[PDB]
């Protein structure tokens, strides 16, 4: 389905507290794969601050399926729900 991926993305953005950085690269990252695909853009080039986090961490799933990344991704939003919830 699709709905439960949305709901995650967007309960992510709703949610009460903030995952740390790696969790927010975990979702940018499974987040691109599961709607964009394979990171087909342009890696920092220039400064390697936050951005190659999100950039490389999306590059990492490159191969991974549109569903992995999704269902992963919805499991996944699902913990830091549990974890920090409403």
């Amino acid at each position: 389905s699709q709905a439960e991926f949305d709901k995650a993305a967007e309960e992510v953005k709703h949610l009460k507290t903030k995952p740390a950085d790696e969790e927010m690269l975990f979702i940018y990252s499974h987040y691109k794969q599961a709607t964009v695909g394979d990171i087909n853009t342009e890696r920092p080039g220039m400064l390697d601050f936050k951005g190659k986090a999100k950039w490389d961490a999306w590059n990492e799933l490159k191969g991974t399926s549109k569903e992995d990344a999704m269902k992963a991704y919805i499991d996944k939003v699902e913990e830091l729900k549990k974890k920090y919830g409403i």
